[PDB]
């Protein structure tokens, strides 16, 4: 019944080197999207292989930009892919929900500026120059994520609080502020936490590059990279990348108007899913219960579950690849927003795991939204490679009860790996880990700002809920480069007992932990459990623990 392939729709703007007035067209999109933080418009900018001149592609909200070559250098800009913070007067901490992928950049002054905060991935890029991650003026910034990229020159974070880079090559790295973490990065600074705060791993235990749309001659296909174990450096640096190409006609091209019934029928009939840029309400969960199904979003394609349903349920199958989607809570509380595997799921998926990549979750902000637990990861061996799970702290429909969301991520599966984990503002535990042999490389949290009083976050005999909790029953766990920040601005007398909570066991280990009070608005009593100094003063100095236990 469901037909594969077809037109990508009016929200995918496709350019070729002969297209007239590319700069004008990209500027038109930017003018509309620059300060459109919570609007429903969505755009994907796609560039056919070739060389583009005189281009400064400024990237606003809900805008993806990418090349369509098999390799990044197939699509080269003499010019820039720019994010700056002019619209927010130099403050980059709301520069969300945008992306760059699969381009080579020759920046006009020798340095490309990508001054982003959360949910702004930078993947499979070749920067023939330096990369500045800070807004002009060096104002506030809270990114960030680079994967599978080569920066010929220096990456300069400047004011960036923290950053995660994996499986990349850099010519240099300028500085660290609170938490700069690296895994598999050629050219990374050596391990040196706490000063500078560099957490450096020689390899990434497992990684699998995100699938992406490209052109094979004149035919659209999706490239599906093969997994790497103990990954280091780029996947494409040595020519022909390992992987499979799926023709576009094997994808159901989802466009505004599609129902979950039709989307589900497509997967049952053997089609993959390509979500064109838009906002999709569903009255029942999208169910992906076929092995190796790709569900790929363009232009920050967004799913809103109506009637309190779960937005996305992946079955107990190998190799599902969910990529580039925003799940946006409806005002009716959803018990869960995303489920990976069934409750009690018991099989292994080690050779061909399921992954979530550039999957973002929002609760509130564009109107009231509620969910009890945002992502539940049941399936063993699942890879979570860049997520931002965010209870809104600002916008419309925000409040301690108005956009209540108790739990961010709950990992129940075994051998689950999170690389680039960003989870913020939940009323209770932002992350809870119940499964065995979990690993997290890079964590960024901020606690809820709007707790009205101490009683509101009382957790048995503990003040507050950890940002990252490993259940007492767990035997093996390991985390690297992890920070939790507080800003109790509604009630700055509040105390948060710790950022992290875990059993004290030989196989449960942490490296380079920190907690930070932002401007003395509340304080931490400890870093992890009852260990580590409290934060003090109003000067935003981190409290650190190098090794636990
Ligand atoms: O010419 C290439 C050059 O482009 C720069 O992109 C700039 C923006 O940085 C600049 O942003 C301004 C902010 O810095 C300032 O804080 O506020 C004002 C007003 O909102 C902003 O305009 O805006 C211009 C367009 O007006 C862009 O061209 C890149 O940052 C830089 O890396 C690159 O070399
Ligand atoms: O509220 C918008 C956005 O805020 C993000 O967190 C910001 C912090 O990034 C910011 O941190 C400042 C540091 O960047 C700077 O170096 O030091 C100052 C103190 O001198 C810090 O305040 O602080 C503000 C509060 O003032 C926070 O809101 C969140 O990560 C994000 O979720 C949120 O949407």
């Amino acid at each position: 019944e469901v037909v594969g392939g077809g037109d990508l729709g009016p929200n995918v703007l496709v350019f070729d080197p002969s297209t007239p007035d590319i700069q004008g067209k990209v500027d038109e999109v930017f003018r509309k999207q620059e300060s459109n933080q919570f609007g429903t418009d969505r755009y994907a900018l796609m560039f056919k292989p070739g060389t583009y001149n005189d281009i400064n592609a400024q990237i606003g909200f809900y805008t993806s930009i990418a090349g369509l070559g098999l390799n990044p250098d197939d699509t080269t800009f003499n010019g820039d892919v720019t994010v700056d913070a002019g619209w927010f007067d130099g403050n980059a901490t709301q520069n969300f929900w945008r992306s760059a992928e699969n381009l080579a950049l020759n920046p006009v002054n020798g340095t490309n500026r990508w001054a982003v905060s959360q949910a702004a991935p930078f993947r499979r890029m070749h920067v023939k120059g330096g990369l500045n991650l800070a807004p002009d003026g060096y104002g506030w910034a809270s990114g960030g994520y680079i994967a599978d990229s080569k920066i010929d020159g220096e990456v300069g974070p400047y004011s960036q609080q923290q950053w995660y880079t994996r499986d990349s090559s850099v010519g240099g790295w300028g500085n660290g502020v609170w938490n700069m973490t690296f895994s598999g990065v050629e050219g990374a600074p050596a391990q040196s936490f706490p000063e500078p705060p560099y957490t450096t791993l020689e390899t990434t235990p497992v990684s699998r590059e995100k699938p992406f749309l490209y052109l094979d001659g004149d035919d659209y296909k999706v490239f599906v990279p093969a997994k790497r174990t103990n990954a280091r450096g780029t996947s494409w640096g040595n020519g022909t990348p390992e992987g499979e190409s799926l023709p576009l006609d094997q994808f159901y091209v989802v466009k505004p108007g599609a129902t979950a019934e039709t989307i589900n029928a497509a997967v049952d009939q053997g089609l993959h899913l390509l979500f064109t840029p838009g906002v999709y309400h569903v009255d029942q969960p999208i169910e992906i219960d076929r092995a190796n199904t790709v569900a790929l979003g363009l232009g920050l394609a967004t799913i809103i579950p109506d009637n309190g349903v779960t937005a996305l349920k992946v079955g107990d199958v190998d190799g599902v690849k969910v990529a580039g989607l925003l799940v946006d809570a409806g005002p009716v509380n959803s018990e869960t927003l995303v489920e990976v595997g069934s409750d009690g799921a018991s099989g292994d998926h080690a050779a061909n795991p399921t992954s979530l990549q550039d999957v973002f979750v929002r609760i509130g902000g564009a109107g009231p939204g509620k969910a009890t637990t945002s992502i539940v990861v049941n399936s063993n061996d699942t890879i979570i490679d860049h997520t931002w799970v965010w209870r809104a702290d600002h916008g419309e429909g925000v409040g301690w009860e108005t956009n209540r969301a108790d739990y961010g991520v709950h990992v129940k599966g075994d051998n689950v790996l999170a690389t680039g984990l960003f989870v913020e503002h939940f009323n209770k535990y932002d992350v809870q880990w119940s499964g065995e042999n979990g690993k997290t490389i890079f964590y960024q949290n901020a606690k809820a700002y709007d707790a009205p009083d101490q009683a509101a976050i009382q957790n048995g005999d503990i003040k507050g809920y950890a940002a990252y909790k490993v259940d007492d029953s767990v035997t093996t766990h390991e985390g690297w480069g992890m920070g939790s920040y507080c800003y109790f601005n509604v009630n700055p007398d509040i105390r948060q007992q710790h950022g992290f909570q875990a059993p004290v066991k030989p196989g449960v280990k942490f490296h380079d932990l920190l907690v930070v009070s932002l401007g003395g608005k509340g304080q931490y009593e400890h870093v992890i459990n009852d260990i580590g100094d409290p934060t003090s003063g109003d000067t935003t100095i981190p409290s650190q623990v190098v090794s636990f236990p």
